[PDB]
């Protein structure tokens, strides 16, 4: 439901969604059947207010899925996996991620144009980086990726002999405290939803840079803009458009209005990142980005350090190795997935150079 929160015009907001945002950053939505009262959180500040509040849970209205947990059990599991995303860990991983990116751009430059960038480059790249971060053994990566019992069997086996990566760390440091199913669940979230979001950022972000050739070249002239460019790209794309509802556990005042106990709040990251026409233009020279593309609060994207590193490496290397890159069809013909709660993405991206 609430399909209006996902209406777009290519990468931008649809007029119907812009009109909704004019009703304020916090919109009360009583259901027509009188079964519940829902809320739309559409503004940057209000979305952060909701997501930072302790007075909401993620009740429904799979083991190892942090998004389906509330404190204290959410805290318990997240604290065990968080060290895998430390700065020290990303620094040690960076050169290997660079090499994986180079592997896939090697394949791309050798196949010669054209290429379907989503299936042939972005997808495999994201899945291979995920395998490296997780520490998947080499002989299991091909099958694990093809699959996008096996997971439980894989998790139990790697749990017996801890290796490298996040999965080895967790099992090595929290062997008895995490089960096979929970480990498998941590792996699945990384290999499934996470790759979907990352691959979409890679493909749609490449399209976004191609539609702004001045900045495509600027990122090549000044690769130090990579970190800034990533923040602007994830803000502009908002591939994770809307969040699971947050239900108020008690009466709480948000954005000047009282959200009653039991009412559900739907945060629109898309609206929060894009509704403000001031400072909405795509501009990678912006030194600081105002966005909630990775969420906020206790459920803030645990993989943001990896996503930010991988995307920086990918975009900077791409613009450098393919200065002549261009869409093989007019940009206006690219197909985007119709409105849905699923990750936002294009369906294919034919490129040549
Ligand atoms: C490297 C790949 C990624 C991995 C492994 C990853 C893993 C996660 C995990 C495990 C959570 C749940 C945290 C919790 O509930 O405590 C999470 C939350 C989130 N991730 Fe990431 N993520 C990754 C890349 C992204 C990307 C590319 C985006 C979009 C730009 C993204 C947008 C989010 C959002 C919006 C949430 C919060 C959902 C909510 O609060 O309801 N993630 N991510």
């Amino acid at each position: 439901e609430h399909r209006v929160l996902h209406l777009r015009d290519r990468l931008d907001l649809a007029a119907e969604l812009k009109l909704l945002c004019e009703r304020g950053p916090l919109v009360r939505i009583p259901l027509e059947d009188g079964s519940a009262v829902h809320w739309f959180a559409l503004g940057y500040d209000v979305v952060r207010e909701v997501l930072g509040s302790e007075k909401f849970d993620k009740r429904v209205i799979l083991p190892g899925n942090l998004l389906q947990l509330d404190p204290p059990e959410h805290t318990r599991l997240r604290r065990m996996v968080a060290p895998a995303y430390s700065v020290r860990r990303m620094q040690a991983l960076e050169p290997r991620v660079q090499a994986i990116v180079d592997d896939h751009l090697d394949t791309m430059a050798s196949t010669g144009p054209p290429v379907e960038f989503l299936r042939e480059v972005a997808g495999p790249m994201a899945a291979r980086v995920a395998c490296e971060f997780l520490g998947i053994p080499l002989d299991d990566r091909g099958e694990l990726i093809r699959l996008t019992a096996y997971m439980r069997e894989l998790a139990a086996r790697l749990r017996r002999d801890p290796g490298d990566g996040m999965l080895g760390m967790v099992a090595r440091d929290h062997g008895a405290d995490i089960s096979d199913e929970e480990l498998a669940g941590l792996c699945a979230v990384v290999m499934n939803s996470s790759v979907e979001q990352t691959e979409s950022c890679l493909a749609a972000g490449t399209l976004l840079l191609l539609e702004h050739p001045e900045q495509f070249a600027l990122l090549r002239e000044r690769p130090e803009l990579g970190e800034q460019a990533v923040e602007e790209i994830v803000r502009y794309l908002s591939v994770f458009e809307g969040l699971d509802p947050r239900t108020a556990t008690e009466d709480v005042e948000i954005g000047g209005q009282v959200i009653k106990k039991g009412e559900a709040v739907f945060c629109s990251l898309l609206a929060a990142n894009r509704a403000d026409p001031a400072l909405d233009g795509f501009d990678i020279t912006r030194k600081e980005s105002r966005h909630v593309a990775f969420g906020h609060g206790i459920h803030h994207c645990l993989g943001a350090p990896l996503a930010r590193m991988e995307l920086r490496i990918a975009f900077t290397t791409l613009v450098s190795r393919f200065p002549s890159l261009r869409t093989a069809v007019p940009a206006e013909e690219i197909r985007f997935r119709p409105p849905s709660s699923n990750v936002f993405t294009l369906l294919e991206l034919p490129l040549t150079w």
